[PDB]
């Protein structure tokens, strides 16, 4: 029926009772979770039970997860002022478009991105990780904007921002995921999360790890590596709980989704070679850049379960920039 | 399942952008939206978060001390409690788990979806940011129910609970009334369903173990508890908070309704207490205490979300014990 604004949605529905009852195993077995529920109306739902582990990966992805974490406000950003003065105009600049365009995938991931695979996890151990990652996300994005508060004008703030507004490749790019977090398909929301979580966004993780590879920038450096090593773990589960679900698919399916995920891959390097091509255009590192966006490529593949799609060749990256990934 | 091909991408079904780059000026400002917002505004541009333009000093305010506040059971020695634990009845620690184990279905309920579906339509972007930080506070605190349950209960215990929980009509309807506001299209009516859970729905609950530490017991629980408490009252502030601020530009039709809304979701809510607890506590001398509490809280929920309270200080007159165990 129809419902006057006033009343409750759920008198639309059948009550439950007043039975109590000490549920059978038909009764646990067809419970839900409550993200579930919008699509079982009726169906009972389920608390979250820590000592009742399904995938023991759920475990011990929560347990580092939270003992990772981190705030902006325990890094010293300050004592990276004289570096950042010691740069260029250009190298100034570029940071905070590049900076800013990165807040703009985190944002992404933090409030609709992570949160869109709860509904049809595969536990319930994973949908409360989800939650975990989703609020560090926002520490992510957060930390950026930490970053600019310690080095930058207000003025730089603000071109930095509208610059990433109107960047129609920018917004080609971040579009592009969030239609795909749209999808009825619950493991292309699990590719696209795993693609920015391994992928886009190290084309611009490549500035910082080359300026610490200089000697610059080296607690900001810090921050990113914390950074990198929650993504590192999302990316990795994203993509974990990905092959979870396609083993359960049928032929016709895998084809479809191999063919989907290379299909997003491509379009989502070309660009990233369109907008940090761009943005790296007064930067003698271009090609560094691409071998280590090919490289990170291969690593979201892998994540997936997929082989490799780029040789050593076209992912050899520079000797500095690896060390500076590490502390 | 749409019939777009399966390995096509979604975007493909939409303009794309073009090969500009602009500084964009107030009005391709003022136009864009948020990441969150995307979905029934393809082609909009998208904005990212700026911690340097605060749009609600609160927001910062609020930000910064739920961030503050972060704790995890394990700095919790509950193992200390095991031999009070061990001092109480069997109904009393048979109640105890059931009464956790139904608070954990709320906080479950509210981490994966009734904090989640308010990002949408939040005010603010650092609103929005806030409520991810929510949603995992919630998450651990249904974590905690289960770390008090790993340190005190044998395996047959926990499971008799959840299977009590699942069995249980009336907190079934309880949890699903809320579960289907949070799927109405108005953003304030799901306000006002969180507003509920944090400031009211658990507080039957919670008075548990105060109960316990005001007669000296389980008192290494009571801390983990007040530090739940410490983080739903500001939750049930801000969500209250919030609402305020949508409601004072909403027409008066849409006022008039929400008002009528909100006092029949609390009175359904109210009634649904009554009928859930008090057979929980039936057997326990302070069964009436209990929904003074009820009531009590009742009226802050009201008070968060700016309406006046509903019960008087006669029905809502808690134990000076009670009130006292509410402070470490």
């Amino acid at each position: 029926t129809a419902l006057d604004p006033t009343e409750l949605r759920s008198s639309l529905d059948k009550p439950f009772g007043t039975n109590r009852v000490i549920a059978d195993d038909a009764m646990m077995a067809d419970s839900i979770t409550p993200a579930q529920y919008r699509y079982h109306h009726g169906s009972r739902v389920r608390p979250v039970n820590w000592n009742n582990i399904v995938d023991d990966k759920d475990l011990d992805v929560w347990n580092r997860l939270i003992a990772n974490f981190w705030l902006p406000e325990k890094v010293p950003l300050s004592n990276d002022i004289p570096s950042w003065r010691s740069l260029t105009d250009l190298e100034r600049k570029t940071t905070t478009r590049v900076f800013t365009g990165l807040t703009l995938l985190d944002t992404s991931q933090a409030t609709i991105g992570e949160l869109c695979q709860i509904e049809h996890a595969r536990t319930e151990h994973e949908q409360a990780i989800y939650t975990n990652i989703a609020f560090m996300q926002s520490i992510h994005a957060r930390s950026y904007s930490s970053i600019f508060s310690t080095l930058c004008s207000s003025e730089e703030i603000d071109e930095a921002y509208r610059w990433a507004v109107g960047n129609d490749v920018l917004q080609q790019r971040v579009t592009t995921v969030l239609c795909e977090y749209e999808s009825e398909d619950p493991l292309k929301r699990k590719i696209a999360a795993t693609m920015l979580s391994s992928l886009l966004l190290y084309a611009g993780f490549y500035l910082p790890l080359y300026f610490a590879s200089r000697g610059k920038m080296m607690n900001t450096a810090d921050m990113i590596r914390l950074i990198l090593r929650d993504k590192a773990i999302h990316g990795y589960y994203s993509g974990y709980k990905f092959q979870r679900g396609l083993e359960l698919r049928s032929e016709n399916d895998k084809k479809n989704l191999e063919k989907f995920t290379m299909n997003l891959l491509d379009t989502l390097y070309d660009l990233e070679v369109e907008y940090s091509g761009q943005i790296y255009e007064g930067f003698d590192f271009h090609d560094d850049v691409f071998d280590f966006v090919r490289y990170n490529a291969n690593k979201a593949l892998m994540n997936l379960g997929y082989p490799a799609k780029y040789s050593e060749e076209e992912t050899h990256v520079s000797p500095e920039i690896l060390a500076a990934l590490s502390p």
